[PDB]
Parts: structure tokens; sequence; C-alpha cells
């Protein structure tokens, strides 16, 4: 129902605070169901997919509080019903993280699977298999992942993701952490969600180590006591404002961020024609103006280019000075963006899991339609630079990856509005 | 939003009549644009396609007179309005086919770029420019594609198609048939719906040879006067049928229809092992109560095996005797409906445009949900034979690819009914 | 141990005469097999893949006469080994297509099984079902494909290829000649050698309708008689010529060659900047010392773009101004002539069967190394507009795909030289 | 004109065999050398053809290697009189191009033939020549050359990110950073074991190499490197393709002197195979009990995934598996002329894209083959051992690139492999 015009041609100034990340914040919520007792998760981003994993706690009979906005306290020992109804994780697929927690602390999990998603080939096998090396016997039947621990508790196990894998890790991590003896995951994502929900589980008594490399090894624990703690900053979205600075040609101090968690995007600004400053917790980027200078890029697993900035890069090529190859290995079809961009005439041939990208001298306006919670913020970002009014459809997508989109790019200096249907 | 409720287990018996082709209903309604007169067209299929296309004649000031039995007569000198709008053109992208014949018979034409599709990649470069080739200045602006044809009209010329496709061959063929001299299509497509289109404009008057084969040359004439054409029968929708009675181990009849327009479809029935007899207007398939043989299939323009029967065999391949390589040439990533199947119980490894298949013994019902016009009958043939009840969700889908689909199947003996919300 | 040294520099300008086509003069020989007495083939182009075609015959016991260059006659009554040897057929496995024509004459053949080609994946399983569609026993032993034709000989048959094959199209043709009954080849190769190879068939009193079309119905004769037939012109050696002239800024006027083969390059040519004229049997383009510029392409089956002219292209895109998207479908990783071309400072980036060409003011010559047939022309081609010299080694590639190369650029005032060790 | 092998079916294996050393280590560990300015002695060097082709590189520059003791070659850089590696060999061996980095660092300048097309697939080195011109060093490719030069005062340490994972890529720039002045960062860094085995050479030789095995690689440059005593790691491809010989087979094997952490990706399908496999501190012994082996999915990535050199391995494995499996390459996407050959055996292979499906049959059928890949070919020696009759493998010399007298080996597992010089 909700819609975003926005008239392009402003050039972006200002600064922003960084919201928590969307990606560490869920499966920290996830592990929240292994503690004995209250537990407060800080700085959470205010955006959908917060609410839906709210909802599903609700369902299982959790009720969580909210002390203060970004803040939510969670008691699991009020949990009623061990189920992640089909009704809530149709719509996120994400809400699988409570699989693993919810078996290695009560013992049993009925999960739905996950069905489709627009982005691509997503399946979970990986999840259910590395139960399945702790002792758990699981079974799909009726759309549901019906895993039972074995009596005694899980197992700790040597497990190998044959692909990397970030929630996969998650789930095993957060099994591991209760599981009785040591476990050890090899070929481990390595992305700093990973990094921040074990330090979460380390901070109430886990004995985990190795997250950020590919190794990590959990040694189980009987219980983990309860401790606060705050989500760290969402790295997408830090990435995201840099580039609609970049784009529009203006500036931006990013705020309450870490410098260390986007080397890859932060690198491939340099090369567009981007001055980047840094501090502790800060990132400035100035472009003076310039229209910048395409580039390559290829999406991998972290430390790698991400996925979830690809489209971003896009809409910066759109409008670039030469050729630009954007290349994808994680999600091989994610270019939805680019069949829309092609309405406000940017000049980009896809082939496959690459889309060659032709800077034109600048965009126009036309009404187009977002279809990807994190890769249709690129047509945010190609409205702020085209000739005239950008009607944007379908925004709820956009409001599942990002906290205020429109709020934040209206400090900027951006001429950007909701209209609500 | 209605919903479909099967419950599987059932073996189809019984005999249906086919509708018209949708992908020929579609140019062959755009087609009676370029009439000097009124036209009528029989055996159209009652499906939301249909009357999406009825809509956007009536944005251009055309009021469709329908009749009972699905009869319309079309008189296009009562047009007005030389738009196609974004509005109608975002929820069915083969609303482009108005393109051509609207620019050669009127001189102008302002159709609305096509959006993102779930699909894949499906660009409309060709279209745009094949038109460019017979003189006409096109410019995209607004999110339209705004075309002005010369002075003296479109003029005939040689153009190739890098690339085959359907609407673009047809396009083209449209506007050649108004065009002064004569236009030779190379690389054209030869799907049978691009036959039918080319007879029909023959029946107006016009010249169209080669169509059916990889050149199509057209001399073009002043004006088309008025016809009466029925269309033709649906492959796909033939095809599926087909495929209901190959999976439940059943037969099934299918009458007006045509077997030498799907000689590849009944070909890898046989492959699984079923017994097809062919008349004039008719196909009998029985696969005498046998568990269908895995079969292995690949993706290509026409004569090759369609990518709209494509789902459908990942369906009939689920519960098949060993493995099937079900490969994409066309639409790469077109694999929503096999990650519905997983949550029925289906085992299925999809890498890239390959979907390894491997056959099980039984299917298990669960919610599903359908996301392509064609491809999502998949679905409601993966329920036939699971156990117990599937829930098949946004069925708005199906109902703009297939005519009444619980009617005919419940002619067959099949446990399906519409659930409204 | 011979090697090509080539100076670039030159601006091309000449004519020259175009040879027999070798991909239709090796099934046409081939075809000489189901002969019932003595054949002669005409317009045979002077290259090492007819030597080794002749070679076979040898060894099969044919003693054919080889007194004129571009002619051959022979007899087949005189054959004495059904057997195509390994020694023979792992240098060449265009061999495979005695196959069809030797069952279907004899009874029986025994044709190793070809290996691996450096170009691509090229299986012939549609080769061998092909066969087995027609009541032929088939089974692989000791690295021979031993099939055997029932008593009464083949029978006609339906048969269907998944995949467009151009040999495979042409030995279930030849086999088809002879069988009983009527044949139907379904999804047929349109190339038009497969059209020359019918012709002569035809010519020797065989019945093959629908060369050239997606569907080719066969009917099968008792025996077929003598005919003195000439082949057609070859179409890459002419695309290949027409590059060399398109690359250096020059022109050629090609002679005894048919424009109606290759409509897909003479267009790409003209969209890099070349004024082509044409006429009955000659192809005149001249650059007129301009510098092309960039084009993108996508190889498909004839009529489509031809995969034997994807780096000749490339070579183009090289030295052109702006990117050129150079995209492969029948062998999507044939760029080793790319990897070979980085050493003469082309700027090319290559992901899977995409080739993003960059193009440069100029090359620089260093010494390469040819691997394909075909492709290596290009190498070839880029040394004429590389600054200083560019020795090529393993020039034996060349010589099985080309006439006589420098003898030919030699007429075009290229300086290029053949020096042995 | 040149060798060949024929190896005659049936035969279950059981026996043990010696690990050799790291082809993919001694190879950069040697090129480390001319960093030192000092006798440097390398050990535990592998016979293998690849490893005489670097010995000819080194010879051609000028710096004649001599032989303290068995396998341990003495290396003394200080010789050298050209700083130029000749395209002769370049052309034969792409892996040449790891001289690059320091020699560059070490003298000032080098010019590198600039390798051309390998059947294998895309192999570009674009970022050897962008993470040196990060540094400072101004390079050109002309007459076919990489022509780098240093500016004055040696290289400058930069915060080089690769945008794709590189093994010889982290190698040159590695070895590059050891001798530039200041600090250098590899952000996504190769982490082969093969690229920590080198920074543990380079350290030995009184350089400062932190974070090699995982994706950040810090620098800190010094003046010079001495001499030191080192042995190469084992090689973890020859360990995992003697597993499969043993596997395909039915029989067993133990694997001396070798280290099982370096392969756990290949242990595992292995056992997901149904293979019994033990460990040990340098050792690995498996035995499939006669068993059939189980049809198994891949997907070869960057270290610690599944490697691409035991791709076609595991193909020969699943040929004559029970059930179909899927083979996939995300490295090299057309890395299957191995396949073809195996139809030539009976194999039921398809393959589209890059990936390989195997649908494995009771046993294969002998028959003559021709090797093209320095590692992959194995897989024909592989499903020559469960091929009826005798194999004929032809173009062995890419055999012997990559494995140490690999018949002599297989001999005594038991296996009947004989080599044919005719
Ligand atoms: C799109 C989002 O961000 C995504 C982000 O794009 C991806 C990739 O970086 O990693 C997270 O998803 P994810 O954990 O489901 O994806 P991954 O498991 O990393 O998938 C990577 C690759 O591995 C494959 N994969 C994954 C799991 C599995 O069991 N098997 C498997 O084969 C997938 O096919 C995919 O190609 C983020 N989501 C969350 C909740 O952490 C989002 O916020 O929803
Ligand atoms: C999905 C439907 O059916 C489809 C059917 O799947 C396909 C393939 O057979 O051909 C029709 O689409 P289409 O005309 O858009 O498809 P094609 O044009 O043949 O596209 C084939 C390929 O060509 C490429 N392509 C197409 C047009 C173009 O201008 N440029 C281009 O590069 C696309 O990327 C695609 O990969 C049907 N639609 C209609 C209205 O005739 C539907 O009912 O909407
Ligand atoms: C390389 C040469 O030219 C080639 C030329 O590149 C191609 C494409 O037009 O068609 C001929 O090969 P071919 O007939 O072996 O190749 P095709 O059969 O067309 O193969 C096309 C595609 O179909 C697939 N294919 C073909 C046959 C088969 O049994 N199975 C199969 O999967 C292949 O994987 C391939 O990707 C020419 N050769 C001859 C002797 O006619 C040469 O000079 O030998
Ligand atoms: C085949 C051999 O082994 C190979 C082994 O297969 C591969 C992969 O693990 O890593 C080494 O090659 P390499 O270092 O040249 O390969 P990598 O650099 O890892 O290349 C991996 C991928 O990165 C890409 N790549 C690499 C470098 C570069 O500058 N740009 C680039 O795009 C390539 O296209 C390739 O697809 C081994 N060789 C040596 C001497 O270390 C051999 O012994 O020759
Ligand atoms: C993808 C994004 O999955 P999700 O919505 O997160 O469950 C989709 O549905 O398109
Ligand atoms: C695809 C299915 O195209 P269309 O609906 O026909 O415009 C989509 O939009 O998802
Ligand atoms: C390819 C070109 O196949 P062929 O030689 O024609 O059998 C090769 O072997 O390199
Ligand atoms: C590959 C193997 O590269 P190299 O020979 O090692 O330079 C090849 O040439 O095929
Ligand atoms: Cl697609
Ligand atoms: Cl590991
Ligand atoms: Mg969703
Ligand atoms: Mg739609
Ligand atoms: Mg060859
Ligand atoms: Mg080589």
């Amino acid at each position: 129902m909700d819609k975003l015009i926005i008239t392009g041609g402003a050039r972006l100034d200002g600064e922003i605070r960084i919201s928590g990340a969307k990606n560490a914040a869920l499966p920290i919520l996830a592990a929240t169901l292994l503690a004995d007792g209250p537990v407060t998760v800080g700085n959470l981003p205010h955006l959908h997919d917060i609410t839906t994993m709210i909802e599903l706690f609700g369902r299982m009979g959790i009720e969580p509080v909210i002390d203060e906005k970004l803040s939510v306290e969670i008691d699991p020992r009020t949990i009623k019903t061990l189920v992640a109804p089909y009704e809530l994780v149709k719509t996120m697929r994400a809400s699988i993280l409570v699989l693993g927690p919810m078996v290695a602390r009560f013992g049993e999990a009925e999960v739905a699977l996950p069905g489709g998603c627009a982005i691509g080939s997503r399946p979970v096998d990986l999840h259910i298999r590395g139960l399945e090396a702790m002792g758990a016997k699981i079974e799909v039947e009726g759309g549901y992942i019906k895993a039972k621990a074995p009596e005694g508790g899980l197992r700790g196990a040597h497990f190998f993701f044959d692909t990397v894998s970030v929630t996969g890790t998650e789930n095993i991590m957060m099994a591991a952490a209760l599981a009785k003896g040591r476990s050890v995951l090899q070929n481990a994502a390595r992305e700093p969600e990973v990094v921040d929900l074990a330090n979460f589980i380390n901070a109430m008594g886990g004995n985990i180590q190795g997250a950020g490399t590919d190794t990590i090894t959990i040694d189980g624990v009987e219980r983990l006591d309860s401790a606060n703690y705050r989500v760290m900053p969402d790295r997408i979205e830090t990435g995201t404002y840099l580039v609609a600075a970049a784009v529009t040609g203006g500036r931006v101090k990013v705020k309450d961020t870490d410098p260390t968690i986007l080397e890859a995007v932060l690198e491939k600004l340099k090369e567009a024609g981007a001055d980047i400053n840094t501090g502790e917790d800060w990132i400035e980027l100035d472009m003076h103006g310039k229209r910048p200078k395409a580039v390559n890029l290829r999406t991998a697993p972290y430390p790698a280019f991400p996925t979830d900035m690809q489209a971003q890069f896009i809409s910066l090529n759109a409008i670039a000075e030469g050729t630009g190859a954007v290349i994808e290995t994680i999600f091989e079809n994610r270019f939805m963006h680019v069949y829309e961009m092609h309405r406000m005439g940017a000049q980009i041939q896809v082939e496959g899991n690459t889309a060659i990208v032709t800077g034109v001298k600048a965009l126009k306006g036309a009404p187009v339609m977002a279809t990807d919670l994190r890769a249709s913020a690129s047509l945010v970002l190609s409205a702020l630079v085209a000739e005239g009014d950008t009607l944007i459809d379908r925004i709820y997508h956009i409001d599942r990856g990002y906290e205020c989109i429109e709020e934040k790019l209206q400090m900027l200096g951006a001429k950007i509005r909701r209209v609500p249907g």
C-alpha cells in the first residue's frame, strides 16, 4: 500500500546514525532461547523482520517486553509451543534460526520448511544434516522439520559445510553451545554476524572460539547464564548510505558503524573515484561532485564483496563513466532491480550471473516496483539521480531490510516522501 | 484471494476439451489493431490474460463486444488514446504486443517498457530494434516506449533476430504487414502461435509466407479487411492434462486439440512409459497404473521441449523411478516450483540451470504457494499424487494461464476444490 | 614443427576465391559409403581434415581416385573393413559421420567412441540413440561403438533431437536414406551443410525433404546410384577473410561464395562500421581506414551467429572502440584464443560463457599458440593489426580448418610467412 | 615418441605409500629462495617434471643448484645473472609467474613472460600485476613480457584486496611484501595450506608474516632474508588421490608422511561414500572392506572447501558407485576432459555447464585413453583400476608433472600397472 515518491537531482550532504545489524539481531534473538532467564538485546533496528521475529516468539508462548526503543527483553522460561508455524515462516525464511537453539535447549522442535524465495536457490539441507551430526532425529513431513534431540541432549561433533552458509553456521553454532562435548565446525561462515553471535553466547558463559575464521570450535556447557548485549552495526545499511552519497556526488558521515566490516565495499568506492575517511566508529565518503568511474565486482562470502550490496553498485555503475561488470557467485539470478532500471534509462545487459552495466549521463524518472528486502534499495538509489519523479511501489520489502529509509535520506537533503495508499 | 485444496491419491480417468491458445490469442487480439474494419476472434480461452488484453483495448477507446461461448468482435477504427498504460503493462508484459501493429497502423504509440519478472531475464531490445529497422524513431522516457513512424509509414527491411524471440517475431511481423515493400525476418521464432498469427493476418488480407520456418517473408499491403477467425488449441494446456494422467497413473483423452504441435512432450511421455494414441483433433495418454520412469529433458525454442512444460515434468519425475536431469536454456533460474515441491517431500537438487530430480515413492500433502502462471501448474500436478491435502495459495497466477483448472480436473475424477477468502 | 611469423600494420586490399565447405565435404564424403557405384565429390578444400577422411577410406579398404586436387572419386563396393580405427578417430571426432551410412549400407560397423576435445562438451549420445531408434543394437566395448543393423536393414522412424546437433542430424539423415519406409527428424539442424548433404543424397537417388528446416522427412530407398556433385562454399572461411579486412581497416572482395549462408555475420560487420555490398556469389567489404566499433554477439544454431566465428569477432572487438559482449551458447567456454590475446595487449575479461572485450588503440606483437582448428584463426587476425612480429606456433590446427591460410592473406598484401623449425 | 601406461583392472588394492612434498608448496618455496641472500636449502622436494622445470628456470637465470643430500636442493641467488623468465619455459608451466614477485622486490626489476591459455579454463593473472602496482612498481606488457620495474627505494607496502581468491596470486604479493618497506595487508587472501607453508618458509629466513591460513595476511618488510634449511609440507592432493585409488577398488591403504588436517573436505566425502577412516599425527588409513562406494555430491571451492584438483578423482569413484551423484565446479567450470575419456571406458556421465551428473554402473570396460591435465588425468589411472581388461593411457607426460612416479606407488599397493615406453 505504501509508496515512495523520489525527485532526483538533489546532492546529498549530512550525517546519520546507523542501526543494528538486521542479520545479527535475528540470530541473537534466536539465541535468547538458549538462556535460562531474562535476556535484554540492545541496538535493534526498527525494521519489519525484527517485528516478525517478535510475533514468532509470541506464537511460541514467549512474551517480549520493550523496556526502551530498539531494545527487547526475552524470557524463554514461559515457552509453551515448540513450533515455528508456517503462517509466519512463509513470510520470513530466517525464522529457521530458531531450529538449532530450540532443539539444543528444550530437546525438540517443529519448524516449517521454507518454500521458495525470489532471490534464488536457498535450500536448508546443511541446517538439517548439521543437527543430525549431533544425534538429532529429524524428518520432513507435512511441511515441517520435525526435529527431536536424543535423550541426554545433543552430542558434540565435527561437521563440515560443503558450501559456506551464514545462517547454517549460526544454527549449528547455537546448538553446539549446549551439546555435550566438543563440536568443531569446518568451512564456517566468516561474516561478522557470526562473530557477533558468538560474542553473545560467550557473554552468557559459552565456550566458542574461532568465529571469524573457517574453523569454529565449541566446548559444550549445560546452561548459559543470562546476560545483556548490544547488537553490532549493520554493514549493509552503512554501505548503502555511502553509495547514496556516491551516486549523487555528495558527501555523508555514517556514524555508529565500523569500518573493518566492509573493506571490500570501501575499496570499490575508492576505485569509483571516492575519497574515504574513517574513525573508530564512523565513516565519511565524499565524491566532491565527480561522476564515478565504472568498477567491476564479484560477490562472494565475507570478507569478499557481499551480495546484499550487489544491486546498490549497479545503480552506481548506471550513471558512471565506462563499462562495469557486476558478477554474482552467491545468487546468480538476483537482478530483478536491473529490469526496473531499464525503465529509468539505465543501459544494462544481463547474461546469466553477470550484469554488464554501460554508464549513461543521467537517469530518467519512472514508476518502479520493489521485490527484494536488500536489493530493492538500488531502486531508491537510482531515483536520487533521475531527471523527474520516481514512484517506488511495494516498499514493504524495503521496510524489511532498512530502518526508516525515508527519514535518513531526508536528513541528507534528499527529496523523498512516503505516500500511504 | 482464493485458494485450491487438493486431496491426492485418485487415479484420473475421463476426457476434456482444450481451449484456445493463450500465447496465440494475445498476439491475434493485438493484431486486430491492424484492421480497417470489424474483426471477430473465436475460441478465446476464459482466463485472466485475455481479460487484461480487453482492458488494454478499453484504455485505448476500443470496447470489445464479448458474447457467450467466448467470441470477441473488435472494430479498431474507434480507437482514441494511442497509449498502453504502465498500470496494465506491469501486470502482464505480453501487453508490448500492441506496440508493433499500433505504430504501423496509426503512425505512433506509447507503450510502457516492461518491468521485472520473477521467471528471469526478459528484455525487449529486439522489439524496439526491429521497429527502428523499419524507420521508426523510438526513445524511452517516463517509463514509456515512445514510438513514431515517418510520414510515409513503416518501410520494409531485412531484420535479423540475434536471439530467438516469440513475441519479438510477432511484433515485427505485425508491423511489416502494413509497411511499404517486402520485409524478411531472419532467425524468426517457429512456435505454432506465430504461424497462427500469420494465418490470421492472411485471412485479413495480408501476404505472410514462411511462418513456422527460420525465415518469414512479408509483402506489405495498404489495408486489412474484416475476417472471422478461430484460434488454435493451447499446446501447454494439452500437455499439462496429459501429465495429470501420467502422474496419477490414469488415462485422459484430450479433445479439440492437435497432436502435431507438441511432438517433444509426447516423446518424453513415451520415455516415461506412457501408452499414447493420436487422432486428427485428439490425444489419448494412458499409463495403465504404472509408476513413471525418470526422464531427462532440455528446454529450447520450438519444436524443442517447451519451457512452459518444464515444471510439469518435474512433478512427473518427483514420483518417477530413477533420477532425471531437467535442464533450462531459455529461463535458466525458473525453478521456484522446485522449492515448493521440497515441502511436499520431493528430492530435487538445483544447480544453476539444471534440476537433478531424484524420484521417491510418494509425496506428502502440505501448504504450497504459486508464483508462475504456467510453471505453478506443477504444484497442482504434484498435489494429485501426494498423500493428504495440499493447500495451494496465490492461485491468481494459475488463473492467468489455465481456463478453470479445478472444473477440468474434476471431470477426470480428481479431489480438487476452490476455497474463496 | 611449422610456425607462422606475421608482421602487423598492413592495410589489406585484394580479392580471393573461397574453398568448398569443409563441414559439408566431410559428411558428403561419408555419404559416398551409401552409394552402390562410383560417386565423385567436387570443390573439396585442400586442408588436413579432408586428408584424414581420405586416410580413413584407405583403412576401410577403399582406394579413392586422388588424381584431382579439388575432387575425389569413391567406389564403396570395394570396401574391405567396416571399422573406423581409434588411431584416426582420436585425431578427428568428425570421423563418427561414417557410422550412420556404414550401418545402413553394410548392416554393421565398429567406430571408435570420440574422446575429449579442448573446445567443450561434445558427447555423441544422440548419434547412438538415433541408430537405436531404427532397430540397431549398439554397445560400447574396447572404446568402440559396435553397431549392428537387423535383417532386412534399418527401419525408418520418428526421432527427436533433444539438442540441435549438426553431425547428429547428418548421421541419422544418411542412415534413414537407405532404411525401410519414412523417417522424420524432429528438431533437426538447419545449418547449410545439412542442406548440402541432403541435395547430394537426392542427387544419388535418395528422397530427402525438409532439409534446411526444423523437420526433415526422409523416405528411404533400396539403392543409391552414382552422381557428380560439387560441394557448397565454406561460410566460415568467407567470414574469416571478411573480418581480416575489417580488422586491418582494409577491403576485400570474396568470390565463389554465397551471402545468404552468413546473414548473421554480415549484419555484425555493419554494426562494426564496415560497408558491405553483395551479389549472387560474391561479397565485398571495405572499412575505408576506419577503426571499428564494439559489437555484442550471441552464438547459436544456424541461422544464428555461428560459434566458428566467435573467436574472429573477439579479435575485431580488441581493436574496436568501446566494450563488446561476446556470448557463447554452443560451447560455453571456447575462449583459449582470448588468453593468448592477453599476451598481445588485448583487454578481455572472461566470465563463464561471456567475454567482455574492452577495445584498445593497438595490439602488441608476441609469440602465441594455436589450439583450435577454427578459433585459432583469430590469432592470425590479431597479428595483422599488432605492432611488430607475432610468431604463431602449432599451426597444424589451423591447417585443418583453413586451406593454406597464408597464401590467401598474401593475395591481400599481408606480411605473413610460413617458417618450419 | 613418448611414454604410456597399461593398466589391468580387477585387483583390490592393499598396501602403504609415502607421500611426497607438496608440488604447489615446493613451487612457490623455490621461487621464494630469490628473496634470500645466502645458501638456502629446500628439503622433501617431489620428483616430478614441474620441479625439474622450475630448476631449469633458475638455470636460465644463472643459478645452478647443488644437491646437499638426498632430495635437499641448496640454492644461492647471489650468483644470478639475468632477471628474465623466458617464454620458452613459462609457456610450458604457467606457475613460473611465481618468480615475478620476489624478483621485483629483491633485485628491483623483472621480465616474466605473460602466461597464455591453459586447457583447464580461465586463468588470468591481472591480480598478480594489480598487487605489485599497489606497491608502486610500474608494470607494462610489451613483447608478451611482464616488464616490471620497482621505484627507487624498493617496494612500498600497501593494503591490497583480492576481488577473487587466488592461490599463486596471494603467494606473489606475499613474497613481494616480505622485503618491501612498510606494512602490507592482504585481504581475502588464499587460505590454502601451501600459502601457510610458504609463509613459514619466509619466516624461517628471518621474515615477518602473520595470518597465513586466515583470510587476512599482515606482512612486515625487512632489509634481507638469511639462509635456513626447510622441508616442504606433504602433498594433500597426492594423499587424496591414493585414498580414492583404494576406495574405487574396494580395498584399503595407509598413507604415511602426510597430514589429515589439510584435506578434511576430502576425508568427509570418502566417509559419505562408505569408507572406514582412521587418522593420526601424520597418517591416514582408509578401508572400504570390499563394499561398493555410494554416490556422493561435490562442490569445488577455495580451501578449506573440496579442492578442484580432487574433482576428477571423485568422478572415477562415482562412475562405479551406487546411485547418481552430482560433481560441481565453481572454480574451473569446464574442467571435465577426463569425463569424455571415461565415456570410452563405459561410464554414464552427463555434463551440463559446470555440473557432472554421474550415474554409477557395476564396472567399467578397459579402453585406450588420452591424458591432458597434470592433476585431473589421474582419474583416468583410477578408473582404469576398475575397468575390465587392459587400459592404455597416452600422453602421460601430463601425469608426470603432478605425480611422483605414479606406477611405482600403485605397484606397492598391488595394482597391475606397468610403464610402456613404446
Ligand atoms: C537476503 C538477506 O541476507 C542474507 C544474505 O544475502 C546471505 C548471503 O550473504 O546470507 C544470509 O542468508 P542465508 O544464511 O540463508 O544464506 P547462506 O546460507 O549464506 O547461502 C549461501 C549459499 O549457500 C547455499 N546453501 C545454503 C544453505 C544450505 O543449507 N545449503 C546450501 O546449498 C545457498 O544456495 C546459497 O547460494 C543472509 N540472511 C540472514 C538472515 O542472515 C536477508 O536479510 O534476508
Ligand atoms: C511465460 C509465458 O510464456 C512465454 C514463453 O515461456 C516464452 C518461451 O517459449 O515465449 C513467450 O514469451 P517471450 O516472447 O517473452 O519469450 P522470448 O521472447 O521467446 O524469450 C526467449 C529468450 O530471448 C531473450 N530475449 C527476448 C526478447 C528480446 O528482445 N531480447 C532478448 O534477449 C530472453 O532473455 C529470453 O531468454 C511466451 N509468452 C507469450 C506472451 O507468448 C507467458 O504466458 O507469459
Ligand atoms: C569444430 C568444428 O565445427 C563444428 C561446429 O563447431 C559445430 C557447431 O556448428 O557443428 C559441428 O560439430 P558437431 O556436429 O560435433 O557439434 P553439434 O552436434 O552441433 O553440437 C552442438 C551441441 O549439442 C550437444 N550435443 C550434440 C550431440 C550429442 O549427441 N549430444 C549433445 O549433447 C553438444 O554438447 C553441443 O553443445 C561442426 N563440425 C562438423 C564436422 O560439422 C570442426 O571443424 O570440426
Ligand atoms: C592446476 C594446478 O593447481 C592449481 C589449482 O588448481 C588452483 C586452484 O586450487 O590453484 C593454483 O593455481 P592458481 O593460483 O593459478 O589458481 P587461482 O589463482 O586460485 O585461480 C582461481 C580462480 O581465480 C581466478 N583468477 C585468478 C587470478 C587472477 O588474477 N584473476 C582471476 O580472476 C581464475 O579465473 C580462477 O578461476 C594451483 N597451482 C599452483 C601452481 O599453485 C597446477 O598444479 O597447475
Ligand atoms: C526471499 C527474500 O525469502 P524471505 O522473504 O526472506 O523468506 C523471498 O521470499 O523472496
Ligand atoms: C512475470 C511472470 O511476467 P508477467 O507477469 O507476464 O509480466 C512476472 O511479472 O512475474
Ligand atoms: C577438438 C578440436 O576435437 P577434434 O580434434 O576435432 O576431434 C580437439 O581434439 O582438440
Ligand atoms: C595448463 C595446465 O597450464 P600450464 O600447462 O601449467 O601452464 C595448460 O597449459 O593446459
Ligand atoms: Cl533467465
Ligand atoms: Cl578444515
Ligand atoms: Mg518472502
Ligand atoms: Mg507479473
Ligand atoms: Mg584433436
Ligand atoms: Mg600446458
